[PDB]
């Protein structure tokens, strides 16, 4: 019969920080992670800026002869992993390392070591492509190589729902623990597509904010002047856990997951439906999941990736599901100040509602200097909102009208 | 309480054949599927041949408009699923799409696209970058694609395992009906790695077969000159079903999937353990999933893939699972006709070994000329052999060391 599951463990590398505590720092500040992008040149882009992981240092994790092999999405996936872990503080033993897995995601994976193995291949032919070129690329190996680290022998599996893949990570290795599958789980996601085949192939999609005059103020949620996602890096990690283990071994406990949601729109391979449809469905099957009155929910961590149609349908969804309620909850995007993690954003998502539930506060939108037509919500517009919060919501929307809600709630 | 899940309906693309008869029918003949890769030049690459499909017409399914914007991973992986949804028989109306999902996978995705995107980015710059690049290789975009034309309003996602990634699929689309979160899901696997990043990529792992003179003895699993696995593509889709809803219209039912197993090795990158410890607890786990004792396995479909380790790690793990009825069961490598479609490949495995059970007839392991050291277990070679199949296993084994297990029971 289905078990309770609890939150003993986060990490995270992202534009604000190099863990958690500096990222949610950040978050509470206000302050932006995006900047001109330093490590390429991109002066044939139409975008020239994103949200870098700023000083990520991988001998913190790993042996140099080891980090050479793994592309930076592996990279930072294990860099949250590990922290995660750490925090949680459990101990991997023979009596429980089959009980233990992992569900770290992305969304393009390796796209850097694509690209330089392309340009081997191209430039000097195939027998110049690494050897390590498959096992340090393919989105699995989060999964893989945290499991020869830790020596978890659990359910090993990785999801690529492109934006949705954190939130889809975090509820799916829920399911798992719920079900009996297993006791614990690592669960999450990891994205590091700054290369030209990144910034180039959603920059000839036109996706992309390309305001390079001003990085800061590119990604603005709901703001009339909003002209695309920012493109970020980075990783979220979480240690789901049964309850009763949980109990068991004195472990502190975040908050609990009571609910998740998925559903498809149905809609378009890449845009959403204007009226939140897909959206309102997820988000009602995540609420009826967790046993809740919508009236419960008092903060929503929008996907809120700062796109003309993705922005408003998302208020279309809320006031679709919470009537008059949808204006008592805050609700905000996060992306305002870290940009779009794509695979990873429901990963530092579901990290942050956590984080508002331990504070009880609500992270501000920044850059909302204008709220478009429709978008009169509490938005929590340029300032962290101290509020009471029991019951937070992590929406994840993404290409293929796949979607994602996950419920979290304060333990007792 | 389990809901019980039965198979409706399946679709495959293979080098053997463009669907599931013309493929079996390979199968059960001893047919290769295997043989020089054309219209590429590979006279600097170590493996020169693979598992091609043949004669694909993707205008079969898609507009000339629409399969332009997808890679060919993605346009087999539709083929598959919408030859399965045809086989099942399913109307799709508004009273049930809420409750039909997809997860079709892949281990690598848009090799093909990703290539030539870079060709002209490296060439030409990022502006010749095609718009549709991103949502055109993603992984999820087959259950992303199949969703929208379809009206799928059910689970979406997509799962990447490597080479363990169609029986991940199968099994977990199976666990979202056993505990009612669907009634109907395609799930399954597509891939397309032919191209010089696949071939280049695991040929400098020295992971491939370069058996070049005898392309069809290449794909030899057990065999003492085995040299490694030959790269192949195609797809294959099953409709999964809850027992009641498939009684109710008076669907046709192939099998029951009745178990699912799943287990990390905790080990190496790319090698399983000598011992096959991970694939021993993966079936033990699919087997206590089912309720059987290991006794009454009939029929295994091997990962097989025709590596030195992999092959030996097999026969251990069946010799630690099945003791004194280790010799009883018949367990065959049909990657010895298809080769190794990778993501693909527990996905059309999944399909045989349901085959297995209708036509009650273990598949040969072709090229099992001089089986190696140990290898004396009931392998098939060479011929089919009819025999009784209660219960089938089908075994998938990738990297990051990991491994899934599908249990398939006749019906009556
Ligand atoms: C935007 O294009 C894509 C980028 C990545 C992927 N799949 C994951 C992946 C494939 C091959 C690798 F070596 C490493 C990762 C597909 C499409």
């Amino acid at each position: 019969s289905r078990r309770r599951v609890v939150i003993t463990g986060m990490g995270m590398l992202s534009p604000l920080g190099l863990d958690v505590p500096s990222s949610w720092e950040g978050i509470l500040a206000g302050r932006s992670g995006i900047a001109p992008i330093e490590h390429m040149d991109l002066s044939a882009y139409s975008t020239r800026f994103g949200g870098s992981v700023k000083g990520f240092n991988v001998e913190e994790y790993l042996s140099a002869k080891e980090a050479r092999k793994l592309d930076l999405f592996i990279q930072y996936g294990l860099a949250a992993s590990f922290q995660a872990v750490r925090d949680s503080g459990l101990e991997v033993t023979d009596a429980n390392r089959e009980r233990i897995g992992v569900s770290m995601g992305s969304g393009i994976g390796g796209l850097t070591n694509i690209e330089n193995n392309c340009r081997s291949l191209f430039e000097q032919g195939p027998r110049r492509i690494s050897p390590f070129f498959v096992p340090g690329s393919i989105i699995n190996m989060v999964s893989g190589f945290l499991s020869i680290h830790l020596g978890l022998q659990g359910p090993n599996y990785a999801l690529t729902t492109a934006q949705t893949t954190g939130t889809h990570s975090i509820g799916m290795a829920a399911r798992n623990i719920a079900y009996g599958e297993a006791d614990v789980m690592v669960a999450g996601g990891s994205e590091m597509a700054a290369c030209g085949l990144g910034l180039g192939g959603f920059g000839a999609a036109r996706a992309l904010s390309t305001r390079n005059d001003e990085p800061t103020r590119a990604s603005r949620p709901w703001d009339r002047d909003r002209d695309g996602f920012v493109l970020s890096d980075g990783s979220g990690a979480l240690v789901l856990e049964e309850l009763e283990h949980a109990r068991a071994r004195g472990a502190r406990i975040y908050a609990e997951l009571v609910g998740f949601g998925m559903s498809g729109d149905a809609f378009h391979m890449t845009a959403p439906p204007e009226d939140g449809a897909g959206a309102a469905r997820c988000m009602k099957n995540a609420l009826r999941d967790a046993g809740l009155d919508p009236r419960q929910v008092d903060y929503i961590n929008a996907h809120g990736t700062s796109t003309p149609a993705g922005d408003i349908a998302e208020i279309a969804a809320v006031k679709s599901v919470f009537g008059e309620h949808a204006h008592a909850l805050s609700m905000s995007s996060t992306k305002s100040m870290t940009g779009h993690l794509l695979g990873a954003a429901g990963a530092v998502e579901a990290i942050f509602s956590v984080l508002a539930l331990r504070d009880q506060v609500a992270p501000p939108t920044i850059n909302l200097d204008n709220p478009d037509e429709g978008c009169d919500l509490d938005l929590v517009a340029h300032e962290a909102k101290p509020r009471k919060i029991d019951v937070a919501l992590s929406n994840s929307f993404g290409f293929g009208g796949t979607n994602g809600t996950l419920v979290f709630r304060r333990f007792a």
